[PDB]
């Protein structure tokens, strides 16, 4: 049986006709440009051999608006220039005539968002990924590729939450939020930094159980209860995120008759193994669905 | 670690703008629309009490160019119909100005493409999918998907390959190639079909353990090998395909030293057990990575 699940990113044309690409003459890399303004990572002022220890403050005042070159796959001109936080706002002479409805929004761990993956101003693939509890992503980024986003969609409106920065030394990603804050506590320095340690999302953990059980795969629920303020005590020793429950979530427990604390209880006990079993194909908790992609993908509920 | 492997769609935005609804009275389904044609299901002019046994030659004929509505979200007058296959050509008065550049191609088993999922002629999701052996895909479809396109692109090219038509009783999925054929033995009837049985790619599990190496993940990997010939005799007998080495394959080989019949042999063990093992992070063999994916991802080699 095929649980109906599916990595679904959002569709990316919106995005697309936003996407440039940033040069200083060392780097290339690429940015957003939304009415009158193009976002980019502030590294891209920075000559290769200092990415270890950039002095990004210095390095603004040694620019001057001709020092960027942005062109879209047009020349826009650059006619301000000004560094807010870890990003670069780059003021060009001419607003994106497609510019979508957007906000700036910052992600939460175990939300998902859609990454639209652009190298030299062009995009290149799109793929969907879930805020890390330790504010990293597990993405597909190569050098270039900073300046890639991440994004969620109400209706129209599209919601930036993410712009690429950096590769960790475990092969995982992380990036700014539009306010120019770094997702985590991460520098955008390429130096070593310690990795707060990442843990299973236990609301996702419950989302993916009620897919399995709308799935009618449901040998793990028992008529025993872990309440939440007990299961979140549990979660703290064991690399679990605490539970807290969403309107979604009770969607769930609606459309399948089976309470929130017969799956916290069915997760305490999978943690300590699947006995040979599998739930959904697999033999591990999953944490990569949310319960809004369970309500949407096999609900029809948005 | 993180492998640096994500499930990576096309940008979809250039077959947003082909996608259009189009009616019957009864049903509601996507259409794709380039040059003066709009593709869509046959199933589009079936009555909902007739879809277990259609005639679709006596639909067609009952039908005149003003018995479908096509809308893009404009209306497209409808100055021609015909039925190729399990599809429907409608020729319409309006060139479509986004038509991209594209070709009609069949995807074949284990190879990867892009869904661009679409409910009323509006796009809504997009994810990658691989084709089974057994000519289904792990989609996520609901009712009012139909007409949804799966493709994949070759530089500027679309090659569509895909236009999607049911769930099999088992959560599956299946669609038809541009040339009107059903996928596998299926057929267009929305009744109890026998299913073909699904196989492990033998290709993607190779390109996956390729992808373990690049990752510095070896320990699976001995002096011990397997030929291909062997190899294929083993998989006819234990629910894999048989193998056929690409140059993509070579690539992978290449630059990790290691020998395509070196894991030929690995699967062979692995098929019989972890013994508590992981291969990045999974306890289980992984098909849904091709050997292209791998080089784009990990190598950026297109
Ligand atoms: C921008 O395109 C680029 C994206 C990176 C490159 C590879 N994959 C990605 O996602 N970002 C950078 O190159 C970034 C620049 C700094 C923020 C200024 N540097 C970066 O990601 O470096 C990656 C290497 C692994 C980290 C340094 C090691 C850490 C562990 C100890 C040894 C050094
Ligand atoms: C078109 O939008 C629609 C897509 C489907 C609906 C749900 N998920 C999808 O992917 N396609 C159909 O509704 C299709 C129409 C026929 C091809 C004419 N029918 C369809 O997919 O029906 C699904 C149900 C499961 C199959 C019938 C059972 C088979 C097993 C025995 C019992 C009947």
């Amino acid at each position: 049986h095929h649980s109906g699940l599916v990595k679904m990113s959002h569709p990316s044309g919106d995005v697309e006709a936003c996407m440039v690409q940033v040069t200083c003459g060392s780097m290339t890399l690429n940015g957003l440009w939304l009415d009158n303004t193009v976002w980019c990572p502030r590294h891209v002022m920075c000559p290769a051999d200092q990415l270890s220890d950039p002095n990004y403050d210095a390095l603004l005042i040694s620019m001057t608006n001709h020092s960027f070159s942005v062109q879209k796959h047009a020349n826009l001109r650059v006619v301000g220039h000004a560094m807010q936080g870890t990003l670069l706002k780059l003021t060009v002479d001419v607003a994106n005539p497609s510019t979508p409805a957007y906000t700036f929004t910052t992600v939460k761990p175990g939300a998902a968002f859609s990454v639209l993956a652009c190298y030299n101003g062009r995009p290149t693939g799109t793929f969907t990924v879930v805020m890390r509890p330790n504010y990293t992503i597990k993405g597909s980024f190569l050098c270039g590729s900073c300046g890639s986003v991440g994004y969620t969609k109400e209706g129209s409106v599209i919601n930036f939450c993410y712009m690429h920065q950096m590769e960790l030394a475990n092969g995982t990603h992380t990036g700014s939020a539009f306010d120019g804050t770094m997702y985590g506590a991460f520098m955008d320095k390429q130096v070593h930094q310690v990795q707060l340690t990442d843990k299973y999302c236990s609301v996702n953990v419950v989302a993916w159980l009620y897919a399995a059980i709308l799935n009618g795969c449901a040998w793990f629920v028992k008529p025993n209860r872990t309440s939440v303020v007990s299961f979140n005590e549990w979660a703290l020793a064991n690399q679990f995120t605490e539970f807290v429950g969403t309107q979604s979530v009770d969607m769930l427990a609606v459309k399948t008759g089976v309470a929130i604390e017969q799956l916290l209880y069915a997760i305490q006990q999978l943690y300590t193994g699947f006995q040979g079993k599998q739930i959904l194909g697999s033999t591990m908790l999953e944490d990569e669905f949310t319960p809004e992609d369970v309500n949407m993908q096999i609900m029809g509920v948005v």
